[PDB]
């Protein structure tokens, strides 16, 4: 009785799901074969108003690239079922000599910050950041890649081609802002000289400085290393110390503080003919995040990558309320169980022998 | 049955208490009246090996000042009952024109970082940090204060004094330090902020810590923000082992002299913090209560003034009652208190840790 279930769910109505094609009810309108078997969610949820999901996209992808969806949503209990649309399969790197593994590190770091913060805020959206700059130099796309037909163009941060090496930006309208602070790092292939980059973000009001300089560390491959800062509203200066100037173009806008409420994350991966990664699992740690996964390959019924029975079974928990969320699963009832809930959230059952 | 108790306790024997005179079993040897009524703990715990406590001290105090105790300890469940020995009563400020409020902010920030980290590490100690420096300038005690008899001398961070006798270019504004031997290190990054005495002009300071290996830079510059007084504002960084440079950009050079050494990672285990305050004839603060937040920390407090039996400030019945939980195991720790039993209760444990009872109507 009341064994922990391998589902994502909620204690009440106040939840929100962020997703991709597997949760995107509108995607049926752009398919030849018009039914919902491409979704891992129950289509009854299409009318809930509790989903922000876009076919072919992910939070990381909309954060960094021109192929942008305005993920927006508010709830107490936040659930993510996305990530697959930026994986080693997609194969992104800024340059020929680049390195997808760097971008996997970036993905892990981004989601670490996002999941942690969404345990403390109800509301997420993505906002544009504008800047002022007293030079003639303009933005250049120096990070882009073609793979699997599709061309991906990074547009966050902005690169200012060559020279004033600072720019002002304002963060306003949110409690906190997730922005990327990035430098190119690595050696040029033909020369084997390490690329020289520097990037500082300075808060004019507080005097606090975050910086990142390139180093000579063996990481063969030259590519963009990003760290993800959670900043407060204010006036900032972006400073590159006479090297390549970057400035944020987009931020995750965090609003409406809440008492600590763990997020739930569902493993987002391709069928095994495509290479996936475990970056979101690295990001999803206790006590702020519960991770859910099946024990089998993703075997889609619509096509290989869409409509899996195991993942449909995990997402099925959004159709009902549970008493308690925990490391090992969700407990439907609040009274007794055969196992002790670990790191629980909710009204949680006991596993004692009731006398 | 099984109401939550206002105590600090533990699920098993793997706990450790950090304290002050109220938990310091050796302090009896320096008292004229030799009994343990000055302690809020049961003296049966003196032989546990689970206490690091020093009369007249606190973690913040040993971290920053020459009056130093090597707080050291390891456990799954960490408990703090200290803080009172750096309060508005002590009245510290770096300069005459300084501001104790700045130091209360520093205290809040330090304990915020400490409590958070001790939910993820078993082991805490305090280590010295040394530095190398290619100049002739030496360390100066630029932050010190006399109050209530006691003179307090800040020695963390170290200030490297400019020799104004010498040409300005002799003053090197960087120094190298290494952090080794811990998983993480808590260190202070500080600048002076405020206007000079009888002057409209703001003090100019800058301090950067740069990780040579990773390229990551943490910095802090003074600003022109209206504050009251000129004093030292500190932020507390959790850094990783590596080689660092401390850089002050031709202004006053500071470099850490001590770090909290964090070792032995553990699964998330909330800390317990007991309110550390004086009897109300002295001014206390709630900085440790600002620092102690869910889910990483449970805060415990009485509903009365601290009314010591040994003297005003030592041996309070309410705090003795809170600390009495260290004598036994409980099933579950939670926001509203500890639940002795794991089965049923009349209230729902909030943000619980352990084997927690249910408040459902059993059928
Ligand atoms: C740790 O302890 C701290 C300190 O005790 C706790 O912080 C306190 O939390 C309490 C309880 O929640 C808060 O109470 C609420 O206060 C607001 C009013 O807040 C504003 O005014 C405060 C008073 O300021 C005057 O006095 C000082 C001089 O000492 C002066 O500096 C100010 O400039 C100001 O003086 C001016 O106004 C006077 C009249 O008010 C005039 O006479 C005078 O001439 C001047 O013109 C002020 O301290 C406070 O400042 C805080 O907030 C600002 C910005 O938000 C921040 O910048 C500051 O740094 C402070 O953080 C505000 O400006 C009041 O409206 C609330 O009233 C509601 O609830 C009460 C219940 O008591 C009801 O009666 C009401 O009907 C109403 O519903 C409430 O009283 C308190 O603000 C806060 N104090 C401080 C210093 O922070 C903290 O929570 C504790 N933490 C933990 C974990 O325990
Ligand atoms: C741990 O628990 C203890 C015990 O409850 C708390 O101690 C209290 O501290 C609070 C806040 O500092 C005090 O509240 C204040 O009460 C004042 C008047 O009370 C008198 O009577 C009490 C007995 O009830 C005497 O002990 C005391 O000496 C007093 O003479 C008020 O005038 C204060 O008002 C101020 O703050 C409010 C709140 O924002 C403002 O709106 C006002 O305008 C004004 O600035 C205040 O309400 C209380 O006196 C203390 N009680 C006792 C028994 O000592 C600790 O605070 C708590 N620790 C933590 C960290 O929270
Ligand atoms: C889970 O519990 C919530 C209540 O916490 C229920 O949410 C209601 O759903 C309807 C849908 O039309 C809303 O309009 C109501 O306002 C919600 N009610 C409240 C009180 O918030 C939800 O229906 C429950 N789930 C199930 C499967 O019964
Ligand atoms: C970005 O902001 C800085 C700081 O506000 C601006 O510098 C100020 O500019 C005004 C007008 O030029 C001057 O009067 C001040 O001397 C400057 N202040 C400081 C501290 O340097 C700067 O102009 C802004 N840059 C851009 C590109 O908008
Ligand atoms: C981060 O990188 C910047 C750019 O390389 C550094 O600034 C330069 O440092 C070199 C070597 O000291 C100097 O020759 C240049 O004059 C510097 N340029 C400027 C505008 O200062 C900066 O020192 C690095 N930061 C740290 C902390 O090492
Ligand atoms: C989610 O579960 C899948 C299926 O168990 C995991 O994939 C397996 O991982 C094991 C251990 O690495 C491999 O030996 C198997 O070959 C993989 N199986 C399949 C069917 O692909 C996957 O790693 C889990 N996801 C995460 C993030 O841990
Ligand atoms: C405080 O205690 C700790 C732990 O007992 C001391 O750390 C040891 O110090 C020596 C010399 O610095 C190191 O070689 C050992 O590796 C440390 N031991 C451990 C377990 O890490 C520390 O130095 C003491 N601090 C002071 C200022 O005396
Ligand atoms: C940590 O630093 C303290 C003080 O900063 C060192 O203690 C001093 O050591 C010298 C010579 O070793 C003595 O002459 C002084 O009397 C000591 N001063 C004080 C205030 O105690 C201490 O040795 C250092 N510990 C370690 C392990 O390096
Ligand atoms: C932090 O403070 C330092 C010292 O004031 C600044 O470094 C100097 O900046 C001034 C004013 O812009 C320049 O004229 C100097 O060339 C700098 N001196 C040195 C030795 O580097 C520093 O720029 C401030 N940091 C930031 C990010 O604003
Ligand atoms: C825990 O709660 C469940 C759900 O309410 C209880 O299950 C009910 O038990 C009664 C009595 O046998 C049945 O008539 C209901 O149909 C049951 N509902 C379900 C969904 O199974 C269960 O009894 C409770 N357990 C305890 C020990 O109190
Ligand atoms: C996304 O939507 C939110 C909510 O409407 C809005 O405030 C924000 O500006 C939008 N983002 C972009 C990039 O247009
Ligand atoms: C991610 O995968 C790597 C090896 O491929 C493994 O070492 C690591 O444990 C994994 N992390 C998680 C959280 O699954
Ligand atoms: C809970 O446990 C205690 C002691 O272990 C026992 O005496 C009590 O009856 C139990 N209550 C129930 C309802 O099982
Ligand atoms: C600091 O480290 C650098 C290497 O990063 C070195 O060249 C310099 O000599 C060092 N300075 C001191 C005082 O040790
Ligand atoms: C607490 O638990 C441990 C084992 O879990 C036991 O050795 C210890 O003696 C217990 N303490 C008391 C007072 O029962
Ligand atoms: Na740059
Ligand atoms: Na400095």
């Amino acid at each position: 009785f009341n064994e922990p279930l391998n589902v994502v769910s909620h204690l009440n109505d106040d939840w929100f799901l962020f997703g991709d094609s597997r949760s995107d009810c509108n995607h049926i309108n752009n398919l030849s074969q018009q039914n919902y078997n491409y979704m891992d969610i129950n289509p009854e949820l299409c009318k809930s108003g509790k989903i922000s999901a876009k076919a072919g996209n992910s939070l990381f992808k909309s954060f960094h690239f021109t192929d942008f969806y305005n993920y927006t949503g508010e709830g107490s209990q936040i659930i993510f079922y996305e990530g697959v649309n930026f994986t080693p399969y997609v194969g992104f790197k800024c340059l020929n000599n680049g390195d997808n593994n760097r971008w996997m590190g970036n993905k892990a770091r981004f989601y670490t910050q996002l999941y942690q913060k969404m345990a403390h805020y109800r509301s997420l959206s993505v906002i544009n950041i504008t800047y002022t700059y007293n030079g003639s130099a303009g933005p250049v796309s120096m990070c882009k890649h073609i793979a699997n037909g599709v061309t991906l163009t990074l547009n966050n941060p902005t690169f200012i081609g060559k020279y004033e090496s600072e720019a002002n930006f304002t963060l306003q309208g949110c409690d906190e802002f997730i922005v990327p602070l990035c430098v190119f790092n690595g050696q040029y292939l033909s020369s084997k000289l390490y690329y020289d980059d520097s990037q500082y973000y300075y808060n004019v009001d507080t005097g606090v400085l975050y910086g990142f300089n390139s180093t000579l560390n063996i990481t063969s491959g030259l590519d963009l290393t990003c760290i993800y800062l959670a900043l407060t509203p204010g006036n900032y200066i972006s400073i590159s110390n006479e090297l390549l100037l970057t400035v944020p173009s987009k931020a995750i806008c965090l609003r409406k503080p809440k008492a600590f409420t763990p997020v739930q994350v569902v493993d987002s991966r391709w069928h095994s003919n495509r290479q996936s990664d475990n970056m979101t699992a690295i990001a999803c740690q206790l006590p702020y995040c519960y991770f859910r996964n099946t024990t089998s390959d993703y075997n889609g019924v619509y096509d290989s990558h869409h409509g899996d029975a195991g993942f449909t079974s995990i997402l099925a928990g959004l159709m009902y309320n549970v008493s308690c969320l925990a490391q090992q699963g969700a407990f439907v009832y609040n009274n007794v169980s055969s196992s002790w809930p670990q790191y629980p959230y909710g009204h949680c059952p006991t596993a004692a022998n009731i006398v």
